[PDB]
């Protein structure tokens, strides 16, 4: 169920600009190996967009429009869909230069994730776990869980089962049927003493509860560590792929409802 969905295009249709509407087709076209559109196939913007029928997609592209229509339905199917985002971050001395990394990219990711059914919660661990920003969709809260963030100074050590459990304790409370749960690490995956065998144990506790576990790691990182905190191998992104890891994380998310 997954859709290779540019960075650039907002999640929403209904915000696509008529020159937006142009990106999404000619990334349509090489995405499926569809015949040649003509960049005036749709000239209209998301609005207009979401009002054509399947048939009439039919008639602007012959040969892709019944495509086009359900790889729109796909994109707004998963736009409108309810997600609980929890932020698991390592705060440990281990990141100490790299709280920059782990920041900026929660915050563009926060910033991607703007539907009235999406909530986001912020969880800080080092050697203690804290709660910055309990699970809500309020943006103006959300706003003020970012900028505690920027003020969070890494000190302690990585004790990573910590932050899962706190995630684990929201998602008991309001984790719920067509609310597809999603947590993700950002960690530098140096974990030492039982904090391995622990974080193995509590990230299957998120799986036993519905949740699905990504893991990104920061600056060099121990691959194998996170593969085994995290669902599968295709749900580890390094923060350092910049914007095509941010993508990739993102489209893997929103293929979870
Ligand atoms: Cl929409
Ligand atoms: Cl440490
Ligand atoms: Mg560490």
């Amino acid at each position: 169920g997954s859709i290779a969905l540019p960075a650039h295009l907002r999640l929403q249709p209904i915000y696509w600009s008529r020159d937006d509407v142009a990106q999404w087709l000619k990334w349509a076209e090489n995405e499926f190996s569809l015949r040649p559109i003509d960049s005036n196939t749709f000239e209209m913007n998301g609005k207009a967009l979401l009002l054509l029928t399947k048939e009439d997609f039919r008639y602007r592209s012959p040969h892709s429009g019944d495509e086009l229509y359900e790889l729109l339905q796909h994109i707004l199917a998963q736009a409108r869909a309810a997600f609980d985002l929890y932020f698991v971050l390592d705060k440990s001395g281990s990141v100490a230069n790299n709280w920059i990394e782990i920041y900026n990219f929660v915050q563009q990711l926060a910033e991607r994730f703007v539907s009235p059914e999406m909530r986001l919660s912020f969880i800080v661990f080092s050697s203690q776990a804290t709660i910055i920003l309990p699970l809500t969709g309020d943006r103006g809260k959300i706003s003020k869980g970012l900028e505690d963030l920027k003020r969070v100074s890494p000190v302690g050590e990585t004790y990573i089962h910590e932050g899962l459990k706190l995630a684990n304790e929201q998602i008991q409370k309001a984790g719920g049927l067509k609310t597809s749960s999603i947590i993700i690490a950002l960690t530098d995956g140096k974990l030492d003493g039982l904090v391995p065998s622990y974080a193995e144990k509590e990230a299957k506790i998120s799986r036993s509860l519905g949740a699905s576990v990504y893991a990104v790691g920061v600056l060099d990182f121990e691959q194998a560590q996170l593969e085994r905190i995290a669902d599968s191998k295709e749900q580890v992104f390094p923060v350092k792929g910049g914007f095509q890891a941010l993508k990739g994380i993102i489209n893997s998310i929103l293929a979870q409802s």
